[PDB]
């Protein structure tokens, strides 16, 4: 029966049967089912003699500190773990019942409690984001350092299903080609809830968040650090959630980290949402010379050539950014940021086009000087602005396609067209008249210099209107205007000039401009006439 049997069932062996998970690993064959708890020290290593495996959790692993995995073999898959600190931390919680940030120091600190959820530990950043709260907290609440990690250390192409945790953290460190495939929610700790780092032989590639959610920790929820997914983009993060995140939903680190560089290069983030970060939605930048990087005589400070592929965003609740970047020749497509606290986006990009952006409700707590900045010179092609609640700040900036009820004087970009529109109709509700202004910023940001109106005449349904073609003088706008059909009069309105009129008011030869001549109750017109030359002549008298 024996050599039947070998022959006929599945191998696995369960960690119910070995007092260490190395003695249960060492007997590993195909299958290996964490059948019961496990309390672990941190710094435990598990080799796993480049077997290729299939861990089934069914069970939690206990423990504040890592639990390193070590030579799992290509196509390894580890599904369902579940980590949890034995230390329960005190944790702060920056909103309220109603789902408000608090961003008071003194009110921030009265939400501390000792849980594994339901907030993060503070760190220095907290800080930053509410001052004086570093002076407010109790020493028991600071510096705290408690995260339960799992750790896979150098190994390839092993995916993690369906994990979770509370004061969890997941860490691939010199991995390639792993991923981490729909988080069931995992709660944070102090460290990144999903850490891809490479800062020891090559660059990382081929590694990816795929679907899933996260919650809380004191930091970022995703974070990459020296990662290239070469011109096949083979890395990133697709359709995720990040919620509440104690820094960023999404981070590729910037500058240098050690002795090496920290930044990330041709990587996709794609069909994810972040929701309420404590500082921003994505955090895309690459600068903060560069060891281990291009020379800064190569590409200067936010101007590398990240080449990451970034489409259909989503940004809500950020108390920071919503969408932050920096490089150069990027194009970034399809992104919405709504309800942010601070810039709805904060770019620092060159030489880069944004295709379908929205920014609605943004630096609603006037953190930023402004909803979306751009510095460098680029082309904005479709901007929807304001939802119900500068503007905008793009000093070398094309822009063309805005939409939505925009103050004009908070705008600020280097030139804005829109050259391809067809026959035009101005629909006027509400209102006794429809108009089309025109606005010269050089002139005035909040003065508009001329328009073309239309008015009704009477009542509604008097089928009668008169249009009106004005000009701005003394900053009193609409100040002079010839009219058509005033009181249904069916005649033209025409201004002349109050007084003896200069030589130099008239422009064009084979033109007249009539002005009044006091001493005579006369109109006069100087004429230049179709030889350039000037003659006044009497226009009208008594």
């Amino acid at each position: 029966y024996s050599i039947e049997a070998d022959k006929k069932f599945k191998y696995s062996v369960k960690l119910s049967d070995y007092p260490t998970l190395q003695d249960a690993a060492s007997a590993a064959v195909d299958g290996l089912l964490i059948d019961r708890d496990y309390n672990f020290y941190g710094g435990e290593t598990v080799d796993f003699g480049g077997k290729v495996l299939t861990i089934e959790c069914k069970a939690k692993f206990i423990g504040d500190g890592n639990l390193i995995f070590t030579k799992l073999g290509k196509g390894s898959r580890i599904a369902g773990v579940f980590m949890e600190s034995t230390t329960t931390p005190w944790v702060i919680k920056p909103w309220t019942d109603d789902n408000q940030w608090l961003t008071d120091a003194a009110a921030v600190v009265a939400t501390l409690k000792q849980s594994k959820t339901d907030g993060y530990q503070p760190t220095v950043s907290d800080y930053v984001k509410f001052p004086g709260i570093e002076t407010l907290l109790p020493p028991n609440a600071k510096g705290q350092n408690i995260t339960s990690t799992l750790e896979i250390r150098e190994c390839i192409g092993v995916e993690v299903h369906r994990a979770s945790g509370l004061m969890a953290g997941f860490l691939f460190r010199g991995c390639h080609f792993c991923k981490m495939v729909d988080a069931n929610n995992p709660s944070g700790g102090k460290d990144g809830i999903i850490t891809f780092e490479n800062l020891s032989g090559d660059w990382g590639k081929g590694n990816y968040v795929i679907g899933g959610r996260t919650s809380y920790g004191s930091v970022s929820s995703v974070q990459f650090l020296r990662n290239n997914g070469g011109f096949e983009r083979d890395g990133g993060v697709i359709g995720f959630t990040s919620y509440r995140a104690g820094e960023s939903g999404v981070k590729t680190w910037q500058g240098t980290v050690g002795s090496t560089t920290s930044r990330n290069y041709n990587l996709q983030f794609r069909d994810s949402v972040v929701i309420y970060p404590v500082w921003d939605g994505f955090d895309l930048g690459a600068d903060t010379d560069r060891p281990g990087d291009y020379p800064i005589t190569q590409y200067p400070l936010h101007q590398l050539p990240l080449n990451h592929l970034i489409d259909n965003l989503l940004v809500r609740g950020a108390l920071g950014v919503g969408f932050g970047m920096d490089g150069k020749g990027m194009y970034v497509s399809n992104i919405t940021v709504e309800d942010c606290a601070g810039s709805g986006a904060y770019l620092l990009t060159h030489e880069s086009v944004f295709t379908n952006i929205a920014i609605i409700d943004t630096n609603t707590k006037d953190f930023q000087a402004n909803q979306i900045y751009i510095s460098g010179a680029c082309r904005v092609n479709g901007l929807r602005l304001i939802g119900i609640r500068l503007t905008i700040d793009a000093p070398n900036s094309t822009v063309s396609g805005i939409t939505g009820m925009v103050d004009p004087s908070r705008i600020n970009v280097a030139n804005l067209a829109e050259e391809g529109l067809g026959n035009i109709r101005a629909n006027s509700f509400g209102y006794d008249s429809a108009a089309i202004k025109l606005r010269i910023h050089k002139l005035s940001k909040t003065l508009d210099s001329g328009a073309l109106y239309s008015h009704i005449n009477g009542g509604a349904g008097s089928g009668s209107a008169y249009t009106q073609l004005t000009a701005i003088s003394g900053s009193t706008p609409d100040a002079v205007s010839l009219k058509v059909n005033h009181k249904d009069c069916r005649g033209a309105e025409i201004p002349f000039v109050p007084d003896i009129a200069s030589d130099d008011f008239i422009k064009d030869s084979s033109c007249f401009l009539p002005y009044w001549e006091n001493n005579s109750t006369s109109l006069k017109a100087l004429v230049k006439k179709p030889n350039g030359e000037l003659v006044r002549l009497t226009l009208a008298t008594l």
